[PDB]
């Protein structure tokens, strides 16, 4: 089967770290930025990595059991199936927002009542000893004075980390999945700046909450979720060091820039000096597969 | 080109339990028939022709689905709708902005926040409630009405429905997610609504994909939201735009462990699936959720399906 990418304009595609439209295409503010996102990680032959779900249905949700009067949520998969401890960093689709506090909204499932607001607010710190999703649990900040059961929900908004006090949100980072005595197993590996004139391309969407900059919380990811779903369904073999893509204006059919999609599931371009890069481009473009190329193929600056 | 006009029809090759509801972003949790065999549906989301033509308020992807955005003035009750990206909603063109919720016969309990963030402290989340059968619910005209006066700063707000409850009026009536809200008004009907989908008859019945949505109901059971197509099907069709080459696409719902066919279904060009229930009580709800629908062949609308399930 021949390799393709979705024929849908970028602005209509979705972030792979939480379900939202892509609102920008950027380079990392720090050129030396290494990333290790656990969601939005997929080899271009359809091999999912980290905690990455095949589809958005599973993405950015948390599910587990909690006892009345406890602080600990014992995680399951989003569909309610048991989470295998020591095996994965966290359940499939578990949020990977590091360096922030999580303000979550959850509810007991399934509904078994005829009245009442089922929604509960809980907060989670991601750098505390109780944050151990790799061991199957996370700890809420307060005692959970609500009925025992199976709860499901998501992060509604984020804020500056509680510790160290004063530090800002940094969504380029992931939380600490492991424990003080055990590292998280099967983490999707880090992605390093490619060098040689190339730079990693990130897709960004805004997420609710304050920060020290009084500005939007921007969530960078490596691939649109629809690309991941496509790769999982298509399972097209990788036949070069990179897939050459053209970013095309669908209205005129003009090529707006060349990109390389690497087998590891990330995109690069060559910025044409400072001030240049994919952030200069309109967001209504469609990426089109042109050809398999070697890693030594020299990209035209964008 | 020749390639585009000769592009072969396909469906996403992913187990059903891994696919998403097209009325709100969530995993599909079951397949059902409508409780009423005569049930007509007119969902505005999850509507797409199998050659990729979107209908109603249906978004191409999940990123835009089940979101509400608009401007509200401090001290007012009126949310003036925009598209999810903040661009003006061209009213009279559509029943509502793309991705706008289509949950009828219930009260909406929403959570919204001012966008973009311009704050360095505090909780930005605001709770509002919306009734869908009141005079102020006029999304087609460009606005919906909150139940209480909005005593928060004027501006641009984005959010979603967090949970639903029984409709306020008529008192005592239950949630009915088989229905859509009234998008129009008394002096103006909603233009360009996705059309109704009628039961096929002649042994066939419509297949619905369900996912539970938070909130109570009169039956003390989950609020199951039925939709016609997984969202991934919609995205696939929009991307592929494969020409429709027959009256219907014959699908087999195949067990990925044994490669055996668990049931025959017809996917009609209007963007919905049917099966033949194997007697009273039988249906696709009896099948495991880990099956994969595979395209077998184009067939005529008169093609008869092997009955599915057991009475
Ligand atoms: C636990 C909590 O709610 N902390 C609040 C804090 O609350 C109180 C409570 C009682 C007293 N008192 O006895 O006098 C004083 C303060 O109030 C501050 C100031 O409003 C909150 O911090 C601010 O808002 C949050 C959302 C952040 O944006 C923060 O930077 C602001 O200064 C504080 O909220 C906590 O802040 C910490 C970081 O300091 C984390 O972000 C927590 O998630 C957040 O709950
Ligand atoms: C305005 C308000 O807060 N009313 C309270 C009721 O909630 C409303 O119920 C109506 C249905 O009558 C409708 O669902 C609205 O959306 C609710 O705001 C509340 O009713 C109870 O809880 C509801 C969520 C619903 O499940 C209903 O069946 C149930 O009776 C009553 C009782 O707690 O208090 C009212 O003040
Ligand atoms: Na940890
Ligand atoms: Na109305």
């Amino acid at each position: 089967r021949a390799f393709t990418v979705p024929n849908i304009p970028l602005q209509t595609l979705s972030n792979s770290r939480f379900p939202s439209l892509i609102q920008g295409m950027i380079l990392s503010p720090d050129a030396s930025q290494v990333v290790q996102f656990q969601n939005g990680r997929c080899l271009i032959d359809g091999q999912l990595l980290g905690t990455t779900p095949a589809t958005s249905g599973q993405l950015f949700r948390v599910r587990g059991k909690i006892n009345q009067g406890a602080r600990t949520l014992n995680l399951t998969e989003v569909d309610g199936k048991p989470f295998m401890a020591f095996d994965s960093p966290a359940p499939v689709g578990f949020p990977d927002f590091g360096k922030c506090d999580w303000h979550m909204r959850i509810s007991k499932t399934p509904n078994n009542t005829s009245s009442g607001d089922p929604m509960r607010s809980v907060s989670v710190q991601t750098n505390v000893q109780g944050f151990v999703p790799h061991l199957g649990s996370i700890q809420f900040d307060e005692v959970f004075n609500h009925p025992t059961g199976d709860y499901i929900g998501t992060i509604e908004w984020i804020s500056q980390p509680s510790t160290p006090p004063g530090t800002d949100i940094n969504l380029w980072e992931i939380p600490d999945y492991g424990s003080s005595l055990s590292q998280a197993a099967n983490l999707a590996p880090p992605v390093f700046p490619p060098g040689f004139g190339e730079a990693l391309v990130y897709f960004v969407s805004a997420f609710p909450g304050p920060n020290n900059r009084s500005a939007p919380n921007d969530v960078p990811c490596l691939l649109p979720q629809e690309y991941i779903t496509h790769f999982v369904s298509e399972q097209a073999p990788t036949m070069g060091d990179a897939a050459l893509l053209h970013y095309v204006d669908p209205d005129t059919n003009r090529n707006l820039g060349e990109f390389k999609l690497y087998p590891g599931g990330y995109l690069t371009c060559v910025p044409n000096g400072v001030g240049a890069g994919p952030q200069q481009l309109p967001l209504n473009g469609v990426f089109l597969f042109v050809s398999w190329v070697s890693r030594f193929y020299q990209l035209k600056p964008v």
